[PDB]
């Protein structure tokens, strides 16, 4: 962050919460514009296609305020001391769940013991719900996805849902709040898929700043976001996202723990 020609400038970044960067920016830029306006700041914004990429951007000093996925925040905190200021609310709650979605007609009565050799697609290794949590689940039951499934990694949630719907894979990861938004936007036909597995509750996205971020600004940003009403917040964000709660590192313990156990 710097003051340019007397005017504060902020660099924003948004994780790939919606299926494409343009959708993500169109739907969530307004909360960032609001934030910048409360500070009298200019801004710039990007939304990378992968979850790992926004973590790396924050770690490598390119981002003043980032909306990071949980594992992206934990990784960046470990590497660079990135600080979480607040957690986003979805339907009024600072949590969400990971999914494994399957084709609607997939036999699953003995899941996942009846799924050997099926085509499973996980997301990039920076994706909490899309990679970290499902990998932790398989490892907890002694399954190595790369040798158990016809396995692919690195897909986006948009690719996973599309490929399931069109019969190109059997199984793919998603997150509940993400799937909800895709159904609400008419982007998938939910008759063609079903939830096969859901995780326990996970902490939601981490509104994050670099380690040495200006303390006065940090405090203002936190108050600006957390003081929003549900109605005002929702007016500025994609459907379902409707506020922020003050957060700290220990709120992400379950994610840190999962990452540790996977090495």
């Amino acid at each position: 962050a710097e003051v340019v020609n007397g005017k504060l400038h902020l660099r924003f970044a948004i994780a790939p919460m919606r299926p494409t960067p343009s959708q993500t920016i169109k739907e969530f830029e307004p909360i960032f514009k609001y934030l910048a306006d409360q500070l009298g700041a200019t801004y710039e914004i990007v939304s990378p296609e992968s979850w790992a990429a926004i973590s790396v951007a924050m770690t490598n000093g390119h981002v003043d305020v980032g909306w990071l996925g949980p594992w992206g925040y934990v990784l960046s905190n470990k590497k660079a001391g990135t600080e979480v200021l607040a957690t986003v609310k979805y339907r009024g709650e600072p949590f969400y769940k990971a999914l494994i979605v399957g084709r609607a007609d997939l036999p699953i009565k003995k899941w996942p013991e009846d799924a050997k050799g099926l085509k499973l697609s996980l997301s990039d290794q920076g994706n909490t719900s899309g990679w970290l949590i499902p990998m932790a689940y398989f490892k907890s039951i002694g399954i190595d996805p790369a040798s158990y499934f016809e396995y692919r990694e690195g897909a986006t949630f948009g690719q996973n849902e599309s490929q399931i719907q069109h019969g190109l894979i059997d199984l793919g990861s998603d997150m509940d709040r993400g799937r909800n938004g895709m159904i609400e936007a008419g982007q998938i036909d939910p008759s063609k898929s079903k939830i096969v597995w859901e995780s326990s509750k996970l902490p939601n996205a981490a509104i994050s700043v670099p380690k040495d971020f200006d303390p006065a600004l940090k405090a203002r940003i936190t108050e600006i976001l957390t003081s929003l009403s549900e109605e005002k917040a929702q007016s500025l964000m994609g459907s379902g996202y409707n506020g922020f709660v003050k957060a700290k590192h220990s709120d992400y313990k379950v994610i840190e723990d999962a990452g540790r156990i996977l090495g």
